[PDB]
């Protein structure tokens, strides 16, 4: 079809285990210096692309020992340039240099099953522990600064939290897959607000996954079960959809905002990542 008939700018990727290919892409990150990074839980690797989609490099050796990747789910880029990878199966978060050399792992013996990772304005590492239904805040040296959240269905509780974003006020936004909701906490772990309900209408979810937040506080959320991307204001009020109608998503996972202001999403069912125009 014609270029630009929906909000899609480009897509990259096909099914496979070679460079530029994906089997189960999950975590998505975008650096502030013009890169897109994609974690593949089944190929057990991270691939780095330019914002315009050009392949740059790949790293990751599979396995269960420190320095290896077993089920790499979330990815984030630290302001230092280090690359941060949550491993759901090895139950720790690995820190790599920008060139993909292993440095250290954090959270070992405290995490049960981490999925999403983010970095906040002070360089802390936010780790969404999906299996334990809670969120940790770490320093990069491994110290736990804060832990908040617990299993349940109330405001301060999670039923299966997946991904995380941090806004300009250092508030933490968490998607809750099985509660069909998004929750916001301040940097100290105090509950601020929640939004979302199960359904197919505007502002409704069938299991949120990826999340990002723009400089106006708008919250962009991937909807795994409805295969769409929704934009909300900082209070959780629905604003609009990203138009994905011409090349539909199929079970989207991680999502990020690029350093040029576009939205990149893991379109896992179609074995690619997609980059969308985004305005507000």
């Amino acid at each position: 079809g014609p270029m630009g008939e929906d909000d899609l700018i480009f897509r990259v990727g096909t099914k496979g285990r070679n460079k530029g290919e994906f089997t189960n892409l999950q975590g998505v990150a975008a650096s502030t210096n013009g890169k897109i990074l994609i974690a593949d839980s089944n190929n057990q690797c991270v691939q780095i692309f330019s914002n315009d989609g050009q392949f740059k490099s790949r790293f990751g050796i599979r396995g269960r020992s420190p320095g290896q990747l077993q089920r790499p789910t979330g990815v984030a880029v630290h302001p230092s340039g280090d690359i941060i990878i949550a491993d759901y199966d090895n139950k720790w978060v690995s820190i790599f240099s920008s060139d993909g050399k292993f440095k250290t792992k954090i959270g070992s013996g405290k995490l049960m099953g981490p999925k999403g990772v983010s970095v906040d304005r002070n360089g802390h590492i936010i780790v969404v522990d999906n299996k334990a239904c809670c969120v940790f805040i770490f320093q990069p040296n491994g110290k736990i600064v804060t832990r908040f959240g617990s299993r349940g269905n109330g405001d301060r509780q999670f039923a299966g939290p997946h991904f995380a974003a941090v806004n300009s006020n250092n508030e933490i936004i968490i998607t809750d897959f099985h509660n069909h909701s998004v929750k916001v906490f301040n940097q100290e772990g105090e509950f601020m607000l929640k939004f979302g309900s199960n359904g197919e209408g505007n502002g409704q979810f069938n299991a949120p996954t990826g999340v990002a937040v723009d400089s106006n506080g708008n919250i962009i959320v991937a909807d795994w079960g409805n295969s769409r991307i929704q934009v909300f204001d900082g209070s959780g009020s629905f604003l609009s959809y990203i138009n994905t109608s011409a090349d539909p998503l199929y079970g989207p996972q991680g999502l990020a905002l690029t350093s040029d202001g576009h939205v990149v999403v893991a379109d896992s069912g179609n074995h690619c990542f997609k980059v969308y125009r985004y305005l507000q």
